[PDB]
């Protein structure tokens, strides 16, 4: 949508709690919506230092930053300037669970996210609470229309120290704030990388590259 410029700024605030630990993280960044790329600088403002793996947070920190082919309707870019929200359930293989939501709006050349993140039931000696995850493994999200909105299903894994995979299934519901042309079922490939961080991850620079396709 012509309101989506080739370069868009980002500002965000996340409030949440994981296994009883409350925290607030804010972020500023910039990305290229039509290239599917974005970089965020994230700062823990309350609850530092986080006692849990930062990798459970990174997909919560905007599918407007997805390269969409012209023959797949772009649910996310169509939704602006009004915007959209998303709601996400995440279930980890050791029964840790998370619920995250985001309300995404836009003013001028900047997106604004209001993010909520809640997680619980992580085993206190498991890889999340012991910060034993290395990264998110590249994953594919299956997008499909249901109940008049776009949904995405993901079976992905975090890489653990020692090479094990730590599996998480999540399901996201994406809700445009106005009617848009709904796409047929498709896929979004994600690559997610923490580019840099300070010692306690109070400061994190986070990158994503995402592209939509069929098959």
């Amino acid at each position: 949508a012509s309101v989506i410029k080739p370069e868009m700024k980002i500002k965000l605030r996340m409030e949440g709690a994981v296994n009883g630990h409350k925290f607030v993280i804010e972020g500023e960044g910039i990305g290229k919506p039509y290239e599917g790329t974005q970089t965020l600088d994230l700062t823990v403002e309350e609850g530092a230092p986080l006692p849990f793996s930062y990798d459970i947070l990174t997909p919560a920190f905007n599918r407007a930053f997805t390269k969409y082919p012209e023959d797949i309707p772009d649910y996310f870019k169509q939704a602006f300037p009004e915007g959209y929200s998303w709601e996400r359930s995440m279930t980890y293989e050791d029964q840790g669970i998370c619920i995250a939501t985001s309300d995404i709006t836009m003013e001028g050349d900047c997106f604004f996210y209001e993010i909520r993140f809640d997680g619980t039931n992580f085993p206190p000696n498991g890889p999340v609470m012991q910060k034993k995850t290395l990264k998110l493994i590249d994953a594919t999200e299956k997008m499909y229309v249901e109940d008049g909105v776009l949904k995405g299903d993901v079976e992905m894994a975090l890489l653990l120290e020692g090479g094990g995979h730590y599996r998480c299934d999540f399901k996201t519901t994406y809700k445009a704030k106005k009617d848009v042309r709904l796409p047929d079922a498709h896929e979004v490939d994600h690559r997610t990388e923490i580019l840099k961080h300070d010692k306690d991850y109070n400061k994190v620079r986070l990158y994503e590259h995402a592209e939509a396709r069929y098959s």
